[PDB]
């Protein structure tokens, strides 16, 4: 069976290719690599450098290969830069998401399965928490407006043409293989910062509350939305909430970095508190966390270490 | 005062267009000529056959003429055509309209219009009847997503840079340079249908219910916009329901039509229903309706007679 991942030599996709090629998969990547690396290919897997909005060349990989399902993480994922440009943002997250979707109901895809999220779709306003997907989004960034968009497009083409699809909300995905350099992760930053002994900066108060999730429990998500939860869109994520204040502490203790954060302004854009509720995909999927944060912190510091090597 | 129009080669905005000439206006036109007509377009205004997506085009014109408000109204506006091809949909609908916006912040815009839709916005299980703008949107058409898209970028590009903005959800706007050849547009089709002594369609049983509102009136409401309404969406529409049935046997009787309507299979996807409450335009634009679809229909008849 072929599988297509897009976003394939990035953070999160790199590791789903892995686990599909583990597990018996003919496995085609398309990447352009933008912002994801050639060391996190699989030589296993086919590589294809090219870009989703490529008509033409999309159309040719389809053709070729017949894809039965769609893994779909290709994305501008920075919301900074989303920000700065966002006629660019929208043509990676949703023309090309449309090129793909196009393709999909052309060559007979069986399903496609959508990373979304979830900091950045429900808004600024949640009053319900952890949050369920039934609270209305009112996505505020130019990135959570795209991802709102590309699920509302998936609808249409459910209805349409028949195309099943699943889209899954991630919270804060941390791990190994996330770039601390550029537009990264606080626990990216973090980690290596910490290991470096270089200066540590916490935004505003740092009272700012996210839900960290560990990538191999994303991945796993994805692949058991292979055979279910046709039609539906789900958060993943743990439910636990952590202050940046409250996870500077845990990264601290594990590194032994022995210094204070430095206070910074508040960064604009950011959401007071983000916290999802996983019940749904517990339900539907069989999904929940394995890994605690504790746990999947220590996994990642280790990872990083070696890098320093 | 400069201002730029987009779409101002086509059905509304040519209108608009004229408005403002009238009014003293320098105007920009930018229209790719993809559904308008150079017929439409007014000799007075400055034109430039350019695409809004162009970021290196939109670039020099905003750069040079520094307009102090855009009214947006380029779209692939059909939702046929949008269901195809949808990412080429939305290239026009959503990242031409970024492209604008991301000019419009750069080059010190005041203010930016946009034409919405209210039927293609609301959806297809709507209960409630005339609809407000507080119904929830749910749009599952390619045209009706990337309107609705548009509309929350909009919102995004006034909490950054404090652009002002307003979104106008039009219900089914008629009248005369409506194109009677393209996909849609009901009362252009059936006008010239019967001027013509052709065959006229009505699909499935005709119980279709549509606020048709006037072109002029449309017209009127972007205008109001510039000065009141900063910041919210409202529904421009006459708030009354007309079915196909009826607005065949008013155009019949308008045109002296000496047929009967030929029935066609229901057209996919075509909501039942359709009626837009205009009440928050009333209270904070001043808008209502000056011309009723009896009057409007007429005067559209009128214009079709001398143009074909
Ligand atoms: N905490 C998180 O990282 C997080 C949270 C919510 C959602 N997501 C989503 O999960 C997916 C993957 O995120 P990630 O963290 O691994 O980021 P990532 O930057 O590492 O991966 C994205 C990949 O897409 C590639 N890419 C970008 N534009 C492309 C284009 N036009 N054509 C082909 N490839 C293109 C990049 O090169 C990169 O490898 C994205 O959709 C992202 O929005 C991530
Ligand atoms: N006519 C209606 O009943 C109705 C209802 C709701 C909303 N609207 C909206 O009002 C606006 C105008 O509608 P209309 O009836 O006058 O349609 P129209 O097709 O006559 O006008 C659209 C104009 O935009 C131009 N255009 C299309 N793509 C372009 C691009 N990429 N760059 C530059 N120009 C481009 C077309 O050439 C055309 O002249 C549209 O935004 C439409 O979606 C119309
Ligand atoms: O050096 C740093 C970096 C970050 N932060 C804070 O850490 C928190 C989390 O920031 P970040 O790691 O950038 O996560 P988010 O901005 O929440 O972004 C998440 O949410 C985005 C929008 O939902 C996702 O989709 C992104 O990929 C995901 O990482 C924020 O409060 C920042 O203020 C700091 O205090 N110091
Ligand atoms: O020959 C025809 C043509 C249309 N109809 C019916 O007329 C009604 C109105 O159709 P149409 O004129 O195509 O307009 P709509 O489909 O309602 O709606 C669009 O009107 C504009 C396009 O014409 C869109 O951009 C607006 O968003 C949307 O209101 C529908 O019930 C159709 O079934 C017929 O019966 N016979």
């Amino acid at each position: 069976m072929n599988i297509l991942v897009t976003g394939g030599a990035g953070f999160i996709g790199s590791h789903v290719v892995d686990k599909l090629i583990e597990n018996g998969y003919g496995v085609i990547v398309v990447d352009n690599l933008s912002s994801g690396k050639v060391e996190n290919l699989n030589r296993n897997a086919l590589f294809y450098e090219q870009s989703i909005e490529d008509e033409e060349m999309m159309e040719r990989i389809f053709s070729l290969h017949r894809p039965e399902y769609v893994f779909h993480l290709a994305a501008q994922a920075s919301v900074a830069i989303s920000v700065r440009e966002p006629a660019r943002d929208a043509k990676t997250n949703i023309i090309g998401s449309l090129v793909l979707l196009e393709k999909s109901i052309k060559y007979g895809v069986k399903k496609f399965i959508f990373s979304s999220t979830g900091g950045a779709i429900y808004g600024e306003n949640v009053k319900v928490f952890p949050t369920p997907e039934t609270e209305i989004p009112h996505p505020i960034s130019p990135y959570g407006i795209a991802k709102y968009s590309t699920e509302m497009y998936l609808e249409f083409f459910a209805r349409e043409y028949g195309l099943k699809y699943t889209v899954l909300r991630y919270a804060n995905v941390y791990g190994p293989r996330q770039d601390p350099y550029g537009e990264a992760g606080v626990v990216a930053i973090f980690t290596e910062r910490m290991l470096r002994g270089e200066e540590v900066h916490i935004f505003g108060d740092g009272e700012y509350v996210r839900d960290y999730v560990y990538v191999d429990d994303v991945v796993r998500a994805n692949l058991l939305a292979m055979e279910k939860g046709d039609n539906e869109v789900f958060n993943i994520g743990t439910g636990r909430g952590t202050t940046v204040n409250q996870l500077f502490k845990l990264l601290k203790e594990i590194t032994g970095y022995d210094k204070e954060p430095v206070y910074k302004p508040p960064r604009k854009g950011d959401v007071r508190k983000s916290i999802l509720d996983y019940t749904k995909a517990k339900e539907k999927l069989g999904w929940e966390p394995k890994v605690s944060l504790e746990e999947g912190l220590k996994l990642t510091v280790e990872y990083f270490r070696k890098t320093l090597e």
